[PDB]
């Protein structure tokens, strides 16, 4: 028996459609499940509107982390700027049957559902540009010194459309987020979108979100993840296929450098030796983003050949921005303010 019967064996609240909570919220259905807990669709009888309620797991570790998400959401929402409207709005929170419940504004489906709806053909470069500009503005908001918030889990699933037929988006799931000073985890971000500094076990800052954004934007247009690693070793090697060996000044400071690389006598770094002449990856830096995007061959897989807004000039700008987002060095990786000035966004 878990939580007097209200919970399942995974600390989740057993959702029952049609249940009414505190004579206010009418639970319609389950929207999604995550490590944090479940999000349900519910009607707020008081305010007479539809809301999304995130039911946090009934477990100390998850409750304590969700309390941080609340602190950060309330801190962002209080700030007055139009940029704050790229972050989902937390209306209120409450405890119910030993679950912390977060009430959010209702949104539409996420960018992964959007990709799946195109059968993973990818969205247009113009739509990608719209998402990129909004995301860069959102990251600029998080970078404001008073906030200095690191989302730490940017991915298609955590970027939602406000309206199913409109391009406006908002960022969700700040549970794993932290502030620049208060970093408390080492293994963070979803693997496909994890930055090299996190893979290498080095200290991280807001630049890790810019890395994830670069990965996301490419996936949005091509329809498949740029670095689809099955584990950390596979992830690092897939990054190396495209960007080459990380610079020595980074690896020389990386605690986990020898999980993926080895230092030669002449001081240079190379990938760890592979036994028995097994070939599993393209040589470092040979998987060109120029070809992944189809810059001069009509877009990803030639699917955008003879389409408006998919000129080579457009792709060369897109490629340059992505490569500046995928800089190995977090100190030189493009920052939101300057990314927004990139020619890719010129009117
Ligand atoms: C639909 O409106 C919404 C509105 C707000 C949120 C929200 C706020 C915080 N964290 C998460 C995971 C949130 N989700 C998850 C959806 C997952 C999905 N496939 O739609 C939301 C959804």
């Amino acid at each position: 028996v878990y939580n007097d019967g209200y919970d399942d064996d995974n600390y989740d609240y057993i959702v029952k459609n049609g249940e009414k909570w505190m004579d206010r919220y009418e639970i319609d259905s389950l929207i999604g499940k995550g490590s944090f807990g479940q999000v349900v669709k519910a009607y707020d009888r008081v305010e007479q509107e539809w809301v999304a309620i995130k039911i946090i797991k009934n477990k100390k570790a998850f409750l304590n982390q969700a309390q941080i998400e609340v602190r950060l959401l309330e801190l962002m929402n209080k700030h007055d700027t139009e940029m704050k409207y790229y972050i989902v709005h937390l209306k209120r929170h409450f405890m119910f049957r030993n679950h912390l419940c977060l009430v959010f504004e209702m949104l539409s489906y996420n960018l992964y559902d959007l990709l799946r709806n195109t059968n993973f053909r990818g969205v247009s470069l113009n739509l990608t540009r719209k998402f990129a500009q909004q995301m860069c503005t959102a990251l600029l908001f998080l970078a404001t010194p008073e906030l200095s918030i690191i989302h730490c889990d940017l991915k298609p699933e955590n970027i939602l459309l406000c309206n199913p037929k409109r391009s406006a988006i908002k960022i969700v799931d700040f549970g794993s987020s932290c502030q620049l000073g208060q970093r408390i985890y080492q293994y963070i971000q979803s693997r496909f979108y994890r930055s090299p500094e996190v893979l290498l076990g080095m200290p991280y800052d807001l630049a890790i979100d810019m890395w994830s954004l670069g990965c996301i934007l490419v996936e949005m247009h091509t329809g498949e993840p740029l670095f689809s690693g099955a584990n950390e070793v596979d992830q690092m090697n897939k990054i190396v296929e495209v960007l080459g060996i990380p610079p020595a000044h980074i690896l020389d400071q990386a605690p986990k450098a020898r999980k993926f690389f080895e230092k030669l006598p002449d001081g240079t770094w190379n990938l760890k030796k592979t036994k028995d002449g097994k070939r599993e990856y393209k040589p470092p830096g040979t998987r060109k983003l120029h070809n992944i995007l189809g810059v001069e061959t009509g877009g990803p897989g030639g699917r955008r050949a003879g389409e408006s807004g998919h000129t080579v000039a457009d792709y060369l700008k897109f490629k340059d921005l992505i490569l500046r987002m995928l800089d190995y060095d977090p100190k030189t990786r493009i920052q939101p303010y300057y990314a927004l000035q990139h020619s890719f966004f010129k009117k």
